[PDB]
């Protein structure tokens, strides 16, 4: 597992790799920032890593990844956000996650 950043025309695009899931994450599009819940999922603290891409003049803020939270098995992620926008999930293939 491992988080990644880029942007294209839509604007800040969060690439997340999911190594070994199934069905779709829960996605929480919040006021503040976002969450992604991976049953099963599981992520090692040496792959937590967060993004310092400050200052890219994106509606993303920072991404942050974090492993445990609570709950067994589950993983969970952190997209701190800015202003008035808005959320695109896609799915290329059955593994890697994205958001626009």
């Amino acid at each position: 597992k491992d988080v990644r950043f880029e942007e294209s025309s839509s604007g800040g695009r969060i690439v997340m790799k999911l190594s070994g899931t199934s069905g779709w994450k829960v996605d929480r599009p919040d006021p503040r920032s976002a969450v992604l819940t991976l049953d099963n999922a599981r992520l090692p603290k040496k792959f937590e890593r967060s993004l310092d891409t400050s200052a890219l003049d994106t509606p993303v803020k920072m991404i942050s990844a974090f492993s445990v939270p609570g709950a067994g098995g589950k993983v969970r992620l952190v997209v701190a956000a800015d202003g008035a926008i808005e959320e695109k999930v896609s799915q290329s293939a059955g593994t890697l996650s994205w958001r626009l």
